């Protein structure tokens, strides 16, 4: 019946793209899916926990959920209904600017049928995969919602080139 | 230097979703990006035959070419563009609705960096992954431009049941 | 019941071979029954010897998956699969998608179109030792499309060592 | 050089060892000199069985590409994987990711963050027979989390045979 379908990799990457790749696949067999989305056959929203939907997926086919390393239970809610049945999608990052893990995000890795990781372009050198998150401004929030104007995707020499200077 | 990469599969699987992925991973680098589509940092254009594109593709990093089995020349066109250096992505049906192939992306896939073939969900059976693509309405003519109205995607066995009746 | 068709390729010293065996293995843990066809003059689970698809007979009923490896060699290689897969069978098949001339196997191209999974391998480019390499060189004169040997007739190369080479 | 790390998860019996030698072979196709670090209490290229990484010494420094096979038994292996990384290897690493209860090695979830790439194999369910397979359900009767074995201890199963069995 059920299964987690997780996907990973740094910023810049297209991993919200293959979240929607995935659901679109989906919609064209007539399955009914629900996207649920981060704020601080078809439906959608923006929620902050995923206590907030309440039952509301369950009258859907597909469960996707996007930016999942902002929602503290994602691992319990993915698991809750992937055993009810559900194909649930995720995209998130594994690790933060510090590449750290995403501690929920791991539990999500060890509870996936499917676990792919996408590779960005290096922002620095214009020349490699990237497979790091660097913060090119200077917070020490974990949490930091922001786009290219405070994010580079990174190769692994240009993480630490950057980090010394 | 250049690279040729290939996404195949069946109607419906995301193909041209993918390819554009892939594009803007490397938009996010500066790199200048090249679009050709097919009729009867970037650019594009829509064309019926490669040649119609001259020489203006040489401006660009990336050459992105979609239902490239649409154009006869698409191979020689490829190869040249990654000779010069140029990443070439392309997205292109692998078989005909009579599961027979076009030959020019079987010449692209011995060319190929980077081969994907993508599946579609079953549009007949809703409960399989599907790799064919079936053709709902009586034509004989090989090239028919349609969507699902003409068209559907489905796995193996759903493609023998309704070749039958 | 659900049959299907998986294709592996990419040119030689990729691991298409043991990417064929490591999917067996797969099956086996779960006590499918697995045989392995290979090519004759090429040089334990149920194994035969053929040179070409037809000498299998019907044997090949027997089982839930079938491994063929080196499929260029096999003239009848894509209805075989076909006719396997529409039997219900998990048909796994490793081979050259290209010659040493980057020309296609013809066979195998048809398998391309039919089949439900296809990966492509990459090598480790034998001459410049830096980069991917998705095509194979022939280092011996014969101008024979079909020449059986190694690493002592061939290596796999990137796609600019293919061009450097192909001038000498 | 250009350094990085790959890793390659999923239950047991999806051949993760294998698919790390798949890799190894390519990478001793081009000449690349290849060390492969084993774990000890576990039951030919340059080899070596520990039980810690810090055992290996400096002699990992003599190789273009270092594998690490069982990388969820040795209790360092993240940073060792990174400063080996960082000097310029290939390091591409075999592991559970998840033990028997589904609770993740905490050292392999570590690495998922410093890889350039992560693969997650499955299995086929050794239970139904029918379904991929993403976990490992111990068959004996142990509460150690650690408990070196093979077949005769643990089978790998899908999400509804593992839930299935928990019961009994
Ligand atoms: C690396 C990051 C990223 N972020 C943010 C920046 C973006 O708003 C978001 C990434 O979007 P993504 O999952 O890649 O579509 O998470 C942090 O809050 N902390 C970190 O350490
Ligand atoms: C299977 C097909 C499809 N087509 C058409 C239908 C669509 O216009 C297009 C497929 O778009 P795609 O590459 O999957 O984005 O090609 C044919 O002309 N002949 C065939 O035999
Ligand atoms: C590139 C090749 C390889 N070969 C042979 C050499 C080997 O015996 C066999 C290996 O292919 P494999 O990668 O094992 O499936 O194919 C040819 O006969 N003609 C060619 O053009
Ligand atoms: C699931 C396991 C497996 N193991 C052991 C059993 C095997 O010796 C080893 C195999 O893992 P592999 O798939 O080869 O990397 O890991 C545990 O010690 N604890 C567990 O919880
Ligand atoms: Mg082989
Ligand atoms: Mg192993
Ligand atoms: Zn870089
Ligand atoms: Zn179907
Ligand atoms: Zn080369
Ligand atoms: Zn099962």
């Amino acid at each position: 019946h059920g299964r987690i379908e997780l996907i990973i990799g740094p910023m810049f990457a297209g991993k919200t793209t293959e979240l929607m790749r995935r659901v679109q696949r989906h919609k064209h067999a007539q399955r009914s899916c629900y996207i649920i989305k981060y704020t601080g056959l078809t439906a959608n929203v923006s929620v902050s926990n995923l206590h907030d939907v309440g039952d509301e997926w369950r009258k859907y086919d597909v469960i996707a959920v996007d930016e999942g390393q902002f929602f503290p239970d994602v691992a319990a809610f993915c698991s809750k209904a992937a055993d009810s049945g559900k194909v649930v999608i995720v995209s998130a990052l594994d690790a933060d600017y510090l590449q750290e893990p995403f501690e929920e995000i791991c539990l999500l890795v060890s509870r996936a049928d499917s676990v792919v990781k996408l590779s960005a372009v290096c922002m620095e050198c214009h020349n490699r995969k990237a497979s790091f998150t660097y913060r090119t401004v200077k917070s020490d929030e974990r949490k930091l919602v922001g786009g290219s104007d405070m994010y580079m995707s990174v190769c692994r020499s240009c993480y630490e080139t950057k980090r010394n200077m």
